[PDB]
């Protein structure tokens, strides 16, 4: 099985970029034995990366030529990224909470990317010690993944390991933000928690949720702003509450299933878009969480933590995080998620590059909404049913084409074939 490489072309203008694509395709067609793995390294290391950039992520000739022909003709393609190389500013890794995971994600990438494989095995060790079960087995088990005590720790492992893979291609956060359980992954990646201690928090909290809350609630994201949602929650006081404010067109609510179904009728009649959060059978960030406080604080006890080596913008407060103690990790579950606030605080401090470290993008559209009118690059990592190194590289390419530093050459192979 051939391995995907990022094949980069650029020009000073979009027309020059398109002509360069045509030229390369022509050169490949004149040389039938020449593959993407022969040409990719010199196209990155021996050519100027100009103002208008593209990458085709391809493992073979035919797929490269398909990408290049699309690019030459000004069309989109599924493994073609292109852009203006005009983004500057600091880099944020965003860690999602619920609703991004898809069954079977991470297995293919474990096979394909040794850095990700390594991180996942390091996670597996810590989770074996804690939860008993074997991370790699559970990745492909749709029945186990509907259990909150399995899903949350698996989800944590996958996003931490994706962050390691980003780091291996030179994409390191200047700041991090984690939504809901993402905050624990963010804290670890920022150096405030060991892998072991972060894992312990996710494992103990998720198991408590599964014992006490699973089956008693639901969560719903709505395409609307918080003012609008709050107005529509008139008469739902103490039944359905605001659980997250993600942006101007994304607010999540929480409560008992029946009560949330009543609220969905309110939204439906009014032609508003909404969906249940996948993987979530509990009323997160609601008064239902009060009953869990005492057992959670006892289970967690004293948290071993240190000062984050880079800023961690909490979604508990919308501000740089203070003590990451047991009380903080309770509030991370009880209190509404201030995701919009956190992202806004980062935009106001010169952050312009946001990398959602997730199996499928769930918060990128909010980051894009919040970032306007600033010049920004916002990307995810994987997508539903696209869990290969090829998809990871396309996301890295999406940063490269906007002028963000990323070491695509790490995965470009050992080609010496020129022009």
């Amino acid at each position: 099985v051939p391995v995907p490489v990022p094949v980069a072309v650029s020009g000073a203008t979009t027309a020059g970029l398109r002509a360069q694509a045509a030229r390369l395709a022509g050169h490949l067609r004149e040389r039938p034995a020449l593959g993407p793995e022969a040409v990719a390294r010199p196209l990155l290391l021996s050519r100027a990366q100009r103002e208008r950039r593209a990458v085709v992520v391809a493992a073979d000739r035919d797929s490269l030529l398909t990408g290049l022909d699309a690019l030459a003709g000004g069309e989109a393609g599924p493994r073609l990224a292109s852009g203006a190389a005009d983004v500057t500013g600091r880099v944020v890794l965003v860690f999602p909470g619920q609703g991004a995971h898809w069954t079977g994600v991470a297995e293919r990438l474990w096979r394909e990317a040794p850095v990700f494989a390594d991180s996942m095995a390091r996670c597996a060790d810590v989770l074996r010690d804690l939860a008993g079960w074997e991370l790699r087995e559970v990745l492909v088990d749709p029945v186990a993944l509907e259990r909150v005590d399995v899903l949350q720790p698996v989800s944590f492992a996958v996003v931490v390991s994706l962050a390691a893979l980003w780091a291996s291609v030179g994409v390191r956060p200047d700041a991090v933000v984690g939504h809901s359980q993402g905050e624990v992954a963010a804290a670890h990646v920022a150096g405030a928690l060991t892998l072991a201690e972060a894992a312990r928090i996710v494992v103990l909290r998720s198991a408590l949720i599964a014992r006490e809350l699973s089956g008693r609630g639901a969560m719903l994201t709505v395409v609307a702003d918080v003012e609008r949602v709050t107005a529509l929650l008139a008469g739902f006081e103490g039944r359905v509450c605001v659980a997250a404010v993600n942006g101007p067109a994304s607010v999540t609510v929480s409560g008992e299933d029946g009560a949330v179904r009543e609220f969905e009728r309110v939204l439906s009649a009014r032609r508003m878009l909404r969906w249940r959060l996948p993987g979530v059978d509990f009323a997160g960030h609601s008064p239902q969480v009060d009953a869990l406080r005492a057992e959670l604080l006892a289970a967690l006890g004293d948290i071993a933590s240190r000062e984050p080596e880079i800023p961690l913008l909490s979604t508990v407060t919308g501000e740089p995080a203070t003590r990451l103690d047991a009380e903080h990790w309770y509030r991370n579950l009880r209190e509404p998620v201030r995701f919009a606030d956190a992202v806004t605080a980062l935009l106001d401090r010169g952050h312009r590059v946001f990398v959602e470290v997730s199996p499928h993008p769930v918060l990128t559209t909010s980051v894009v909404d919040l970032a306007a009118p600033h010049r920004t690059a916002v990307v995810g990592t994987l997508r539903r049913d696209e869990g290969g190194l090829d998809r990871f590289l396309l996301s890295a390419a999406e940063l490269h084409v906007r002028g963000v530093p990323v070491d695509l050459a790490r995965h470009a192979g050992a080609g010496t074939a020129e022009v």
